[PDB]
């Protein structure tokens, strides 16, 4: 499904490529920039995981190197993918809502610490604030 996915305490801002580096940011153009399609899991296929590939560049996916994150295309390696692929789970700040749990390092997720996106433990409740996103299909 192709979606947008809304930051879920700056409700203006999306996750974005920003010429290959990953970012929140309102008033998105190319609107595609802030557009995703969620597939299966590259690293599993099993239910609720996903790996976030961009709409304006094919085959390239949403991938933590380490704590940080870029838009990387995918070389086939099993690292890539589990790198790249996350359980979508209630969101932390509000359970209606999405977090994205890192699949190789499961106390991490997705979330902006201010404009960047980062793979960070979750200890606060503005970090799982910032952990957490509205997804639009």
């Amino acid at each position: 499904a192709i979606a947008k996915l809304q930051s879920y305490n700056y409700s203006h801002m999306y996750i974005r490529n920003a010429n290959f580096d990953v970012r929140i940011d309102d008033n998105v153009t190319p609107e595609t920039d802030a557009q995703w399609v969620l597939v299966p899991g590259l690293a599993n296929s099993g239910e609720g995981y996903v790996s976030i590939q961009s709409v304006d560049h094919l085959g390239y996916y949403l991938r933590h190197w380490n704590y940080d994150f870029r838009l990387e295309k995918n070389d086939g390696t099993r690292i890539f993918a589990e790198d790249a692929t996350f359980k979508m789970v209630p969101g932390l700040a509000d359970p209606s809502y999405t977090s994205f749990q890192s699949y190789n390092y499961p106390t991490r997720y997705i979330r902006h610490y201010n404009y960047l996106l980062r793979l960070d433990e979750i200890v606060t409740a503005l970090d799982r604030e910032d952990a957490t996103f509205r997804v639009i299909d």
